[PDB]
RNA sequence: GGACCUUUAGCUCAGUUGGUUAGAGCAGACGGCUCAUAACCGUCCGGCCGUAGGUUCGAGUCCUACAAGGUCCACCA
């Protein structure tokens, strides 16, 4: 206190530099001993100080004289009291939350306001180790624990700024010894009645019997928080790093490499995905990393290289072998086509890629391969088409082997699905199927007979 | 052409020794907790078990073919 709270301050550091402060006020005996000790010790440091307090609906005597008893103090100490009021958690709950999310989500709206049009750097809050001690359990048993579990936070990145908690360091015991030694009226709530939210529960019965437990609490709760801190962000920085690593690269939406990702250590897999996430929107709702993060993990150390899987906001998940595509887009799309085939002529396909006749009176004499193919005019009817697969495709291999479902060769090809779909075959008019470009060819390749006339199907990029 | 395996709701799996009454999870829709920057709790909607043919009083469960999706071979190299 003054100074177990100023050592505070200065253990974690950046909390006393500069010049600009919002130390935001609510309740009663909590908020006024904060600004309290601020005022002091921003004298001490070189500093100007900046009440704000903001009244929910729920109102009564409530609303009213915290509101105005602030106001007075404002006065009391020449402190620029920055009021404010909304009483549209009724109108914010009709716009998508609950309760005690529309408190911090519109109580800190205004505080960022105050930030940004204040020229402020620091955002001050009381939340005293009980405080602390409550969200943590609060939290071990709503199940956040990840990184999440970690607690309250020290100090954390707000807005332009930073947004400090140094009552962190203390019990709210503490918190009403000085209080009312350093004066104020009615020390602590008689009207804590309200078993109306899980965490006062904790705080009116469970917190008090670990109380008895341990005069210490507050403090072996503390300690956890920091070392799950540190523990924690080191931890983030690889994973970070990590991420980075195993990312195919610039894309609409990012691919993963499955290999590499799974050579990773477990600990990190789990934050890269946690990470990936949330680069892709933000930290859902409905999002139980124990059942999402466990599924994509489990979807690649999967024996089935087909893989799909739903998440939260229509956000999709496919493994196509190595790869790991996260689009929350869609795939379909649709596909397939069939096509004439004009020679000599250059037709372009939907992949990328594109087939090449012409005629020739010699005999081809390009190395052996498979993005080239020659036929016979005479020995097979045209003209030629080539289309995308169907059902029940089958064909008959250059040499022995015999016949062969086309099907069964993709999946031997190992290749992508998508693939495969968009990819040509190339038939005769009676619909005999001739050659699967830079895949396989038939039997029926035009073999050197004779030097009469020949075609020529050549397979390439663009 | 040769050998082995998969298939259950939009998606991931369970399904006892042939009974029958098919069970979970994710998504979707719905209802709650979060005085924290974020991964929880319950309800509901969704079942032709890939087609089609058999063996049986009986078949999701066993046999056949076909089909797709898989792991090898072979042809191709």
């Amino acid at each position: 206190m003054i100074d177990k709270v100023r050592a505070f301050i200065h253990r974690h550091q950046l909390l006393s530099e500069g010049a600009a402060v919002i130390v935001g006020v609510s309740g009663g005996p909590d908020s006024l001993a904060l600004l309290h000790v601020f005022l002091s010790l921003r004298d001490e440091w070189k500093l100007q100080v900046i009440a704000a307090h903001v009244d929910h609906m729920f109102r009564g005597r409530e609303s009213e004289e915290e509101m105005e008893f602030v106001k007075r103090f404002c006065v009391e100490r020449r402190i620029l009291c920055e009021t404010a009021q909304i009483d549209v958690p009724a109108f914010q709950r009709s716009a998508g939350l609950g309760a005690q999310e529309a408190a911090r989500i519109c109580r800190y709206r205004f505080f960022a306001e105050l930030m940004e049009k204040h020229q402020a750097g620091y955002v001050a809050v009381g939340h005293h180790g009980d405080d602390q001690v409550e969200t943590i359990l609060m939290r071990l048993v709503r199940g956040s624990t990840s990184k999440g579990y970690a607690g309250i936070p020290v100090k954390r990145p707000f807005h332009g700024g930073y947004l400090i908690r140094p009552f962190l360091a203390v019990s709210r015991a503490e918190i009403e010894a000085y209080c009312r030694q350093m004066g104020l009226s009615p020390r602590c709530d008689p009207s804590n009645e309200k078993d109306d939210y899980t965490r006062n529960r904790f705080r009116h019965h469970i917190v008090p019997l670990l109380r008895q437990e341990n005069p210490r609490l507050h403090e072996r709760f503390q300690q956890y928080s920091e070392m799950m801190a540190e523990d924690e962000q080191f931890l983030e920085e690889l994973a970070a790093d990590a991420l980075n690593k195993v990312m195919e690269k610039q894309h609409r939406d990012a691919a993963l490499s499955i290999g590499p990702f799974l050579e990773l250590p477990r600990p990190l897999q789990r934050r890269v995905l946690q990470l990936l996430l949330l680069r892709l929107y933000g930290g859902v709702p409905p999002t139980l990393t124990s059942v999402h993060i466990g599924h994509i993990l489990m979807l690649c150390e999967r024996g089935r290289p087909s893989g799909m899987i739903d998440l939260p906001k229509g956000l999709k998940v496919i493994r196509s072998y190595d790869r790991c595509l996260f689009t929350f887009d869609a795939e379909s799309g649709e596909k397939g086509y069939w096509f004439e085939l004009p020679v000599p002529a250059l037709l372009p396909l939907p992949n990328g890629y594109a087939i090449i006749s012409e005629f020739g009176e010699h005999y081809p004499r390009k190395q052996a391969g498979n993005d080239w193919f020659v036929v016979d005019p005479a020995s097979v009817s045209l003209p030629l088409r080539v289309r995308t697969r169907r059902r029940g495709d089958r064909m008959v291999l250059k040499g022995t082997g015999g016949t062969k479902k086309l099907k069964e060769i993709f999946i031997e090809a190992k290749i992508p699905r998508m693939e495969r779909d968009r990819w040509p075959i190339v038939e005769d008019a009676d619909g005999r199927i001739l050659w699967v470009p830079g895949l396989k060819k038939s039997a029926f390749e035009a073999q050197n007979r004779g030097q009469a006339r020949y075609i020529l199907l050549q397979y390439q990029a663009m």
